[PDB]
């Protein structure tokens, strides 16, 4: 039967990139011969102002009744201010991982030839690439753990969280990790606090344990610290990085930012039936947004990265990918990959939307 | 009466660097007739060689004794592979931590005059400078939160840790960094998790309540994961950063990495009655340990945060810092802050301590 799409695109340039991504797809679905339907909900910012809250009840059970959920982006100042519970990212995004069991949070990151020059590492480190999946367990840890909240008043007023993680948290998240480095180069560092967390010294024990499974993969594991610091020096010499909730968390971000791109970055968050979310890495960019600036190629790729990992169609995933390859090495860029000098030069958010929407047709 | 310092050099580079500093120390001592006494006790791997354990009773007894620990590095090898509680670095550092109460931890890091391209960042970025100071709270949080453990077997084995803070907590850590950044630029950026942890939230309050006494300073909020984004585009816009436990773990690393210049850094963990733990900022290096190749300057300047912080001796701590900015200025350089052909100019351990001391006497 037909696919089922829930798209939530959310706040600032989340509908204008959503487009371009839908005009991808639909030259997709053309090619390969797919019958996809999409129905639109609202989420985070829109939401409130629309609903009152940032996951409207229609919106979940929309997303219940889909295989996958395309999702722009989440917040803005306008709603900056409200309680935490009650703010776009924190109100969507949480109660979405929790509800759907996205425990697999994968973000790939590269730099791509030719815009190395972004990059804010020195010439000479970005000059050698790098390319760096993160994998991020993300419904355990300290996010989801209890018991949470405060207790007390005044001075002695005291809060708490928890991090918690069993054995079985660990070993299926670390068995995505060592089955997506046998699939690249072979290289799994795992990335913990073991000398201060007890949650650390068991995700290093039950990693060291499922990595008998693969006698091919090596395995390293590095104090988060460290870690920082490792992928400002080296970026070169990592492959998959396996962290914990708040980890992966902290150094998906800097890796992101080693790229100087990006708009380029995707995100998968599955459950073990592979329905997912997925999403671009990067913000709502509200001053951008309306414009036509807003460089729509995550939000494609986050499109390819669905196909692939929820809808099982790996050959339109990778037309997708390799018409943002064509566009990038085409001379099809937003301005933002641009240096400062060659701006005149930026495409639209709908020129880049027609472009690898034109290439996917044309059979690249 | 004469101050009283414990000397804890520990493993690796410790020793060789600890002698610079007591030689630069005496020539202190000379010029502003201080009368300063040190004994010498072992800590880390050194300890568990000759004791049996990395934070022996005499030495916790003589550092009791003492007006401040002037402290080296500890790990290295041989004891990586012994149980967590027994290693060096967990062994020796967080029961000194705990037992001395030392809550302040400062992390000073500026890119140095001159040696703005040993930085990772793009040569455009480092050339615009930067000096932040990182204050981390250094006694609660995560570090030394109950319960911690594990319990059950098997696939359904958990562990757990808690991460608690405090009014009270908070607003100490929070007093230093604002009267830091009084002294400075006039910038706090707070750094915490607030849409996830509750303790993040008390966090963003009690910071905000302690602000009201400082408002010829900024303060600003800044998730974890996008400061480690924004330390990559823009380090020259920050003053004073003022961090949780776990997460000035995290961010004071990256940040001295993007020094490009570890051997430069150093560390000052206080209690409230001015007693400290004075040291480096890097690794034991047992690879170049006992060769005269290590820079002495981050050990050095932990002789002067002592100097400052513990022993009230201002004028003291400033002529170290200027007798070392003087070397830096002036050709003295270590082989790691040269560029790899003009390595042939390098000063080794001693010919660094021996111009630092010669230029206090000097009167610089
Ligand atoms: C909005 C926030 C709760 C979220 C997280 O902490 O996971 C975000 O930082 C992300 O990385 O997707
Ligand atoms: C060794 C470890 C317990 C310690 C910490 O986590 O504080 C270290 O990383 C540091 O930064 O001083
Ligand atoms: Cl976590
Ligand atoms: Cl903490
Ligand atoms: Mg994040
Ligand atoms: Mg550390």
């Amino acid at each position: 039967s037909s696919y089922q799409i829930a798209v939530l695109a959310g706040d600032g340039i989340g509908p204008e990139v959503m487009a371009e991504a839908r005009k991808v797809l639909k030259a997709v679905e053309a090619r390969f011969g797919l019958n996809i339907e999409y129905t639109e909900y609202d989420v985070g910012g829109i939401a409130i102002d629309n609903h009152g809250c940032p996951l409207p009840e229609a919106t979940l059970k929309g997303c219940e009744a889909a295989d996958a959920i395309l999702f722009g982006s989440v917040g803005g100042p306008k709603w900056e201010k409200l309680p935490p519970n009650e703010q776009p990212e924190r109100g969507a995004l949480l109660p979405l991982r929790g509800h759907f069991e996205l425990f697999c949070n994968l973000r790939p990151a590269k730099l791509h030839d030719g815009l190395e020059h972004m990059s804010p590492l020195r010439s000479d480190i970005s000059a050698r690439g790098f390319d760096v999946l993160c994998v991020r367990e993300l419904t355990g840890g300290i996010y989801f753990g209890k018991p949470k909240g405060r207790q007390g008043e005044g001075e002695s007023e005291e809060a708490f969280d928890t991090m918690r993680y069993s054995r079985r948290e660990i070993s299926r998240i670390a068995r995505i990790a060592f089955e997506a480095a046998r699939g690249r180069r072979k290289k799994v560092t795992s990335v913990d606090k073991a000398n201060v967390l007890a949650c650390s010294v068991l995700w290093r024990q039950v990693v060291e344990e499922v990595a008998v499974d693969f006698p091919d993969v090596e395995l390293e594991h590095i104090y988060i610290d460290n870690a920082t610091m490792q992928l400002l020096r080296r970026p070169d010499e990592f492959d998959v990085m396996l962290c914990s909730n708040l980890f992966g968390d902290i150094l998906s971000d800097e890796i992101a930012m080693l790229t100087g791109s990006m708009g380029l970055l995707s995100s998968a968050s599955m459950n073990s039936t592979g329905f997912g979310l997925f999403e671009p890495a990067g913000g709502s960019a509200p001053d951008i947004a309306g414009k036509g600036i807003a460089n729509p190629i995550a939000q494609i790729l986050s499109a390819a990265l669905m196909l692939r990992h929820s809808l099982k169609q790996e050959e339109a995933a990778s037309a997708i990918e390799r018409a943002v390859t064509k566009a990038l090495n085409s001379g099809y860029l937003t301005g933002e990959l641009l240096s400062s000098d060659q701006r005149h030069k930026a495409k639209t958010t709908v020129q880049m939307g027609d472009f690898i929407a034109d290439a996917v047709k044309a059979g690249v």
